[PDB]
């Protein structure tokens, strides 16, 4: 049971510390990869952070794509840092639902 995963609409995707979960078209270098050819070589980025192994862990996600990712529906601002709650869900511009299991 990783702290978290991606529900892809499937397989799932865990995320765990010390990990950048990448997405994205470049099966050289992503955890997750989708073959639409908008979806950038790395388009977002997963990961989470624990201030000591007691503390519930955070977890975020940051865009680094051409076309943009939506979370929630809201076009992410590229390279910025935005905190995730379950069931949060990430579009491509493809569905991922962020689930907590920590």
């Amino acid at each position: 049971v990783a702290p978290a995963h991606l529900e892809v609409n499937e397989q799932t995707i865990p995320i765990v510390k010390h990990q950048l979960v990448k997405v994205g078209r470049n099966d050289k270098e992503c955890q997750l990869v989708l073959t639409n050819p908008s979806i950038s070589s790395v388009h977002c980025v997963f990961w989470c952070v624990f201030f000591d192994e007691d503390s519930i862990p955070m977890f975020y996600v940051k865009d680094c794509s051409l076309n943009g990712t939506y979370l929630n529906g809201l076009l992410l601002k590229r390279d910025k840092t935005y905190l995730l709650k379950h069931c949060d869900v990430i579009e491509l511009s493809t569905r991922l639902v962020f689930m907590i299991n920590d």
